């Protein structure tokens, strides 16, 4: 028993982190085979951040402008190119610790682990979710750019995120590993801000199933609603619409607990309308939306 | 910015996990140099758990009774002995991935990372705190015994916990790495239960400092109280007494924010008396007591 925000073991990713320096800018890189991936703004200076032309800035650079450090061993840069908002630095040595990997792009509502790094050295690991406005609620300080987000499935690391910057509200923005931003954000200095956000409904129901599996049942009731009558109330509380596909994904949790998806929706409908009355669910006094149905099944007992 | 429950990178610990089998019992072990450490109840059977004599059970065992698996390679057991509630299995091979390490015992209020494992394979990492009643609020399923808790300081792994069992309320109990239980718990079948718990006051104040550093200031006030008048109210809400030593530990956070420790105590005193009025602090609607002053300094900006 127990239910916690659990990150994947970060071992496989720690062996890939390096420090990339260009001039006075130092940030983190990801070393896979003979390529180091890092945010392209490592070539920029404080003056070059109003409206930079990265193609112009990259062509005025040479291989010797990039210092790459893998722990203590220096890596010799033999090539450089840009791929969208990411730099690809060809190095002379293939990383002997390169795990089996994929570059995948995630959707709002999906979760991933983040290995926060500073100067090529990992400081901590935690779990994150991609919000509907394409921001994440992470924990990052100056020098954390280049830190990556990932999921693991049978020793295969699926890299999904690279950290680039912090938005004015304190939320975080980054790209997939192909250099394409999550959301309408740019790697230049603008007054950009995160758009409106909604609560991930399928995740809140999955977390209510984890609570039932762990003994929290005070919020249950005999009632049941229709998918359409549930969506009318969800809309008023700024919750994402629940679809029939989400009901089918919640199926295994519904089967394990003997509580129907529309039965669970009637309890969520009441929690939104009345609140919790000073009671808690899995040690929390708010409804949690950062656990997917997969995360719940992965952590909870199958009994 | 941002503030999250952040575990240490688990890489150094993942390379030490092994699977230990004795008969039909399979659990996790920790391989350091040529010794594998695991819970001693791996030698027991369902019949032997009423009131076992572990000395009697261990003497009826031989080296060939223990199968040790490090990933795929089988480790040959050349010695065995008991150290309190832990078994020490001497193996023929020294772990080449053994990091620099210490066996340290932690106090209530301290935190540590947990690498949950099943069959010698790590499944996830998360942060935990030792409560005043010597239990932890972890996330563990059948087969998780042998999972370890640790802290890292400049590449030195200080192992502080080994998981043994779950208590009836769903909380977890284990030993230090010398085999000595945290708390009045035993590794036999009894109706044992966790004692009363208190809230860790110095941790709640440290977390209020993280909120001020991260922009949450609605709970601040102009008032100030004495250490003695604060402790009278803390006692009523089941909070641990705050000492002058705790005030001196909170000093660096007080200096960074310009808010005096007794000033912060007046805000906590008001939060306990009136609640939050539907407002949140660092995304939480309850007062968090699982971040130490160290954890806050480690994660928050020094500015
Ligand atoms: C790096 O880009 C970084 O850490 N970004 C993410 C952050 N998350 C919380 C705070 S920052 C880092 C690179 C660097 C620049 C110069 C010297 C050394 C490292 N940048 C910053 O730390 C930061 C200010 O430091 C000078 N600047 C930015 O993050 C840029 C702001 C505009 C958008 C951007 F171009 F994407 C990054
Ligand atoms: C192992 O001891 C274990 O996983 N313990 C911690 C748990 N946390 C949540 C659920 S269990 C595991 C060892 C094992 C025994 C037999 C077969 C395979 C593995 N034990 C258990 O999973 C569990 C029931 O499984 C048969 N029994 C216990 O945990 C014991 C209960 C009494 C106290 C104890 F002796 F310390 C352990």
């Amino acid at each position: 028993s127990g239910f916690r925000k659990m990150a994947f073991p970060s071992g496989k990713v720690e062996g890939c982190m390096v420090q990339v320096t260009c001039g006075t800018t130092t940030l983190n890189g990801l070393w896979l085979d003979d390529v180091v991936y890092c945010p392209r703004h490592v070539i920029c200076t404080s003056e070059d951040m109003l409206n930079p032309n990265y193609e112009d800035l990259l062509i005025r650079k040479s291989n010797h402008n990039f210092l790459v450090q893998a722990g203590n061993v220096q890596l010799r840069v033999i090539g450089h190119s840009m791929q969208n908002c990411v730099l690809k630095l060809k190095v002379d040595t293939a990383n002997p610790k390169t795990p089996k990997y994929k570059f995948v792009r995630i959707q709002p509502g999906q979760t991933f682990s983040v290995l926060a790094c500073y100067n090529g050295s990992p400081s901590g690991v935690y779990q994150c979710a991609m919000r509907h406005n394409f921001t994440i609620k992470g924990s990052f300080l100056n020098g954390s750019c280049g830190s990556v987000g990932f999921n693991i499935d049978y020793d295969c690391v699926s890299f999904c995120y690279m950290h680039h910057m912090e938005l004015p509200t304190g939320v975080h923005a980054g790209t997939d590993l192909e250099g394409n931003f999550y959301g309408p954000f740019v790697d230049r200095q603008t007054a950009q801000a995160a758009g409106t956000d909604t609560t991930i409904t399928v995740n809140v129901l999955a977390w209510l199933y984890a609570a039932v599996i762990n003994g929290d049942r005070w919020f249950l009731n005999r009632f049941t609603t229709t998918l359409n009558d549930f969506n009318l109330v969800a809309m008023k509380y700024n919750y994402e619409p629940l679809t029939q596909d989400h009901v089918d994904i919640l199926g295994p949790l519904s089967a394990q607990t003997g509580i129907a998806v529309l039965d669970m929706c009637a309890s969520l409908k009441e929690l939104l309308q009345n609140g919790m009355n000073g009671r808690t669910i899995l040690g929390s006094a708010l409804l949690e939306d950062e656990f997917t149905p997969f995360d719940v099944v992965r952590q909870c007992s199958g009994v």
